[PDB]
C-alpha cells in the first residue's frame, strides 16, 4: 500500500515480529504483566479448539473429559506451571511449528514453512508470539509438556535460542492437554507467591467461559477462580 511487495510472506513476517515486538514494549513502559494474561488466554483457545473438535469427533474428550485450566505454583523449586485440557500438540507440532520460531534465526525458514498448511510462521507469530516470547520476561527457559490425540506425551524445552524434546519417561500423564511450565528469574519470585497469582488469574479469569483454578491452600487442593 506504500512499500513494495506487502504481501510477501517475508513482510508478514517482520510486521507480525514488529507487532510483538511493539506489545511487549508497551506493555514494559505501562508495567502490565502479559506474559499470565497471555498463558491463561493460550490456555483457553486450546480449550476452545478441542471442544471445536468434540463437535464432530465423538471420542475427542476420550482422554480427559474435563475442560479446566489449573495453573500451580510451585515456590520451593520455583517453578510456574499452567496446565490446560485443550487440543494438546505433537511432536510434530512441537519441532515444525513451534520448535521452528523458538529455534534462532527463524526467519531463514519462512519459505520452508509455507511448502497450503494454513499455519504459517506469520500466522503463528501474530498468534502465539507474543504469549511465548512475554514469558522470557519473567522466565529463563520454557518448558512444554503436552499429549496430543494423535501423539504419545512429550516435553519441549526451549530458552528462546535452541530447543530439544524427549518423549515423556513418565508416559501419558496429561490424557489431554498441555502443561507450560518456566522457570522463573530469582527477580521474578514474586510471581511464586500465591496470592499475587491468585489476585492476577481471577482478572484475567473474569470473562473466561472455562473453570480456571490454582492450586491454594492447612490443606492444598485446587481453588475455583472462575
Ligand atoms: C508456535 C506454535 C504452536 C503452539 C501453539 N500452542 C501454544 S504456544 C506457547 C507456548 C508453547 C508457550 C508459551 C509460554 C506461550 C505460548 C503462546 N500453547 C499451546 C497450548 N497450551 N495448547 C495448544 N496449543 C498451544
Ligand atoms: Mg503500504
Ligand atoms: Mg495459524
Ligand atoms: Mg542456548
Amino acid at each position: 500500500s506504500h512499500m513494495l511487495r506487502e504481501k510477501s510472506e517475508k513482510f508478514a513476517f517482520q510486521a507480525e515480529v514488529n507487532r510483538m515486538m511493539k506489545l511487549i514494549i508497551n506493555s514494559l513502559y505501562k508495567n502490565k504483566e502479559i506474559f499470565l494474561r497471555e498463558l491463561i488466554s493460550n490456555a483457553s483457545d486450546a480449550l476452545d479448539k478441542i471442544r471445536l473438535i468434540s463437535l464432530t469427533d465423538e471420542n475427542a474428550l476420550a482422554g480427559n473429559e474435563e475442560l479446566t485450566v489449573k495453573i500451580k505454583c510451585d515456590k520451593e523449586k520455583n517453578l510456574l506451571h499452567v496446565t490446560d485440557t485443550g487440543v494438546g500438540m505433537t511432536r510434530e507440532e512441537l519441532v515444525k511449528n513451534l520448535g521452528t520460531i523458538a529455534k534462532s534465526g527463524t526467519s531463514e525458514f519462512l519459505n520452508k514453512m509455507t511448502e497450503e498448511d494454513g499455519q504459517s510462521t506469520s500466522e503463528l507469530i501474530g498468534q502465539f508470539g507474543v504469549g511465548f516470547y512475554s514469558a522470557f520476561l519473567v522466565a529463563d527457559k520454557v518448558i512444554v509438556t503436552s499429549k496430543h490425540n494423535n501423539d504419545t506425551q512429550h516435553i519441549w524445552e526451549s530458552d528462546s535460542n535452541e530447543f530439544s524434546v524427549i518423549a515423556d519417561p513418565r508416559g501419558n500423564t496429561l490424557g489431554r492437554g498441555t502443561t507450560i511450565t518456566l522457570v522463573l528469574k530469582e527477580e521474578a519470585s514474586d510471581y511464586l507467591e500465591l496470592d499475587t497469582i491468585k489476585n492476577l488469574v481471577k482478572k484475567y479469569s473474569q470473562f473466561i467461559n472455562f473453570p480456571i483454578y490454582v492450586w491454594s491452600s492447612t490443606v492444598w487442593d485446587w481453588e475455583l477462580m472462575n
